[PDB]
């Protein structure tokens, strides 16, 4: 059992016809969120059924997702959410 809204993440970011708001990095090794309060507004109601970023990002965090940040506009990334590779959806869990 992959959970519903791994499946639905990945889906969301993988459909081109969403990348504006949300896409892979280059590598597909993690995920973009571009205009928060858009996707907030826009892409959460659609796919999730709410329009709260809060609960979107706690959910990415109850699946051990991380954040991704420049050295010293949102990244987030899991070792096993990749770009063409919805299988290992498997193997994330909590
Ligand atoms: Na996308």
């Amino acid at each position: 059992h992959v959970p519903a809204f791994l499946t639905k993440l990945w889906t969301l970011v993988s459909d081109p016809d969403t990348d504006a708001l949300i896409c892979w990095s280059p590598s597909g090794n993690s995920f973009h969120v571009f205009d928060q309060g858009q996707f907030a507004k826009e892409v959460l109601p659609k796919y999730f059924k709410h329009n709260n970023m809060a609960s979107f990002v706690r959910q990415l965090n109850m699946y051990g997702f991380r954040k991704v940040v420049h050295i010293e506009d949102t990244e987030f990334q899991h070792p096993c959410f990749l770009r063409g590779q919805e299988q290992l959806l498997e193997n994330i869990k909590r």
